[PDB]
């Protein structure tokens, strides 16, 4: 139903008389799409935000598409770019390559070349088609694990997903055991080199789960996974450093393999452009193996080309693999110790003396991360959208402004339920802002507000009336707290400049 997408985006006007407390922008939330729908979504868009005319109204109002799949992506770049798709190829390819266990996990390559874009060479001013990357989201595989567990370790007999709360209980207990474990029975493997590509990646609005910062269960924002301080690193660093065009390269060596992924720094697409003062202290370089035995010969060298403003130039850590985990420096004085320099031709030379396999809770494999010395503090290389007419029938443009963007899927499934006002997901929302700009999040994705311990999004949308649809906390409070915890938090998102995603399920 259109009439209540129009109720989603007007809640502020209806219920607070107050266009601050608005939804910004739609997660097209399906079963299966009808491209018809697609098509009247879109529509909306154009008419009430007016996406069509330039990027700073599309980046204002950027939807999304969620069905599982990819299917859907050349209908709705054919209908205009109105809407995002997600990079499923490029999902399956981090899952395979970086998270499954040993006896399954695939070769390296597929994380340059299966996806949306080959980023052998991405050198475009514009990605052909726009798209959103995750890893993780509230319905990916917790609970499918959490029966896998409960099956496995509790009670052999479950039916579906029905379990009793003593089940559940038990269930994260083992699942949260297995997070902090080197050998990993249930739960991924790699979250941190997942999220070093997904945050370093050209062409595509990064996704940053919930509950990869935070645990799964428990109350919201109470308990920081062993990923937060890597993540946070990442998402600091992309707002300083990341910018410009990429490389990939996948090399042999040793008894295995290495994946480089370079960004050459704001202004410079190609490797030989030399750019300007912030090209030369912007750009990364991430240097992956997904395997533990990895063993580089005395005569091994891994040659990394940062581009040409990267000529004769001193490096130094953003996070190192060690045995234990991942260190994180927070600034170049905190890494003097492990400075490092690029040649004249602007190569860095890595060696057995750098690269080897581990195996800890956090890696199975290897993950170094560098960035140029010389930095200032505020240096922020990220672009605005661009108020120049669009002129190629497109509302959204995969360009360095929508690369500039973090989307945040601000919610778990299995969340506890608030035993006092102060823990009231929207409240805390509200009090964290800051956080959420310090990471460069630009687009927060709300769970669904409307009036329960279900987990199962069948279950939820199966388990409400048309009308109660309409009841975001107002007869009630929901699980995230009152209606006017929910308007204060959209307002407080506002306060930065962060626009706030609406679940609509057509
Ligand atoms: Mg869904």
């Amino acid at each position: 139903q259109l009439n209540w997408l129009h109720f989603l985006m007007n809640f502020g006007n209806i219920y607070a008389n107050d266009p601050d407390a608005n939804f910004d922008s739609i997660r097209v939330d399906a079963d299966n799409v009808d491209a018809d729908l697609l098509q009247i979504a879109g529509d909306y868009l154009k008419a009430a935000k007016g996406i069509h005319k330039n990027d700073k109204a599309a980046n204002d109002h950027l939807s999304i598409l969620e069905a599982w799949s990819d299917n859907d992506t050349p209908y709705l770049h054919d209908d205009g770019d109105n809407m995002i798709n997600m990079d499923n190829k490029l999902r399956l390819s981090l899952l395979f390559s970086l998270a499954k266990p040993l006896n399954q996990r695939s070769g390296m390559n597929p994380l340059i070349t299966n996806s949306l874009v080959n980023r052998t060479d991405d050198n475009a001013e514009t990605a052909a088609v726009p798209s959103y990357s995750f890893i993780r989201a509230h319905d990916s595989e917790v609970q499918d694990l959490i029966r896998d567990i409960i099956k496995a370790e509790i009670n052999p007999n479950v039916v579906g997903y029905s379990f009793t709360m003593e089940e559940i209980k038990k269930a994260f207990e083992i699942y949260n055991k297995d997070l902090l474990a080197t050998e990993k029975k249930y739960t991924h493997y790699n979250t941190a080199l997942s999220y070093a590509l997904l945050l370093t990646n050209k062409s595509s609005v990064p996704r940053v789960y919930y509950g990869d910062m935070f645990t799964d269960d428990g109350q919201y924002m109470a308990h920081k996974t062993i990923n937060y301080e890597a993540i946070e690193t990442l998402l600091k660093a992309r707002i300083k450093y990341v910018s410009g065009g990429q490389a990939m390269r996948n090399q042999q060596v040793g008894n295995s393999e290495i994946i480089t992924s370079v960004r050459y720094g704001k202004g410079a697409l190609k490797a030989t452009d030399t750019g300007d003062r912030t090209t030369r202290t912007s750009g990364v370089a991430v240097i992956e193996g997904n395997n533990p035995s990895l063993r580089l010969k005395a005569s091994d060298r891994v040659v990394v080309n940062m581009g040409a403003a990267h000529k004769n130039q001193a490096y130094r850590p953003l996070l190192l693999t060690t045995d234990n985990g991942i260190k994180a420096y927070h600034s170049d004085q905190e890494a003097a110790g492990l400075v490092r320099y690029t040649n004249d031709r602007g190569e860095l030379i890595f060696t057995a003396a750098d690269i080897k396999g581990y195996a800890n809770p956090q890696v199975s494999g290897y993950l170094g991360v560098w960035v140029p010395v010389g930095a200032a503090a505020d240096q922020d290389v990220r672009v605005a959208a661009s108020t120049a007419p669009s002129t190629d029938g497109k509302s959204v443009h995969q360009n360095a402004a929508l690369d500039s963007r973090v989307m945040f899927e601000g919610f778990s499934n299995f969340q506890a339920f608030a035993t006092k006002k102060e823990e009231y997901t929207n409240v805390v929302i509200a009090k964290n802002v800051d956080k959420f700009a310090e990471w460069g999040v630009t687009d927060f994705e709300m769970a669904p507000q409307y009036v329960d311990g279900s987990f199962l999004d069948s279950v939820i949308q199966n388990g409400y009336a048309f009308t109660d649809r309409y009841d975001l906390g107002i007869s009630k409070p929901n699980k995230y707290g009152t209606a006017d915890d929910l308007v204060k938090a959209i307002k407080a998102l506002h306060s930065k400049g962060i626009k706030v995603m609406a679940d609509w399920v057509p």
